[PDB]
């Protein structure tokens, strides 16, 4: 398995890519976002495993920044895998009511704070949270950095094919992408967990993606 990586996006946007072995995928490659504001850093997704979660805050720690928070963009371990490993050290993890009702549903442990909020700043001016509609999950949101026009789209945003149908919703996914697409526009940036980097058009693919995977489904 290929190491943790983190890379600079631009001032106080970074992407860490994690590996993991999935039944019926092979290696997974995942990214998440760290975000700086000030000496602050907020996780956009945990790693897969509490190991690369460690590496992760010790990387930006002995850089002289605390981190003050994490959040999860949906349940699935690639998103949430860290989120124990944070508890234990009183990091303080986040997620949406329904993302902590489907953890506990699924046996796994829970963020300390849990969120019913459909659109809000996790920090003023500098991270948006938006709940777009069910798509790949019933839960899955999208982080907005506004100063820096960067969407990180999470396991929502699939331009190339919508990989795992297990727990998605077909029917409401093409709503969900019109209503993405709608508000995030201005978008230079879409950080996609799965796929490259692109510009706006990845929330039109995913449409199209999501168009589709409901008519072959039906
Ligand atoms: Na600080
Ligand atoms: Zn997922
Ligand atoms: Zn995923």
């Amino acid at each position: 398995l290929p190491d943790l990586k983190i890379e600079k996006l631009e001032e106080g946007v970074f992407v860490h890519t994690s590996f993991e072995e999935v039944n019926g995928w092979g290696v997974v490659t995942k990214h998440g976002l760290v975000v700086l504001v000030n000496t602050d850093a907020y996780l956009i997704d945990t790693p897969f495993t509490a190991t690369d979660t460690e590496k992760l805050v010790n990387w930006f720690v002995e850089r002289g920044y605390e981190i003050k928070g994490t959040i999860s963009s949906h349940f699935h371990s690639d998103s949430t895998g860290g989120i124990e490993w944070l508890n234990s050290q009183s990091i303080p993890t986040y997620a949406s009511e329904l993302t902590n009702e489907l953890l506990k549903k699924s046996g796994k442990v829970q963020a300390k704070y849990s969120f019913s909020e459909v659109s809000y700043w996790l920090v003023k001016n500098k991270i948006e949270v938006f709940y777009p509609g069910p798509g790949h999950t019933q839960d899955n949101l999208v982080v907005w950095l506004p100063e820096s026009k960067i969407l990180f789209g999470g396991c929502f945003i699939k331009p190339h094919g919508l990989g795992n149908l297990g727990d998605a919703n077909l029917e409401a996914w093409p709503k969900s992408a019109k209503i993405l697409m709608s508000k995030y526009g201005k978008a230079k940036l879409v950080v996609s967990s799965h796929s490259e980097k692109g510009d706006a058009s990845l929330m039109k693919r995913t449409w199209e993606q999501a168009l589709k995977g409901l008519k072959e489904s039906k």
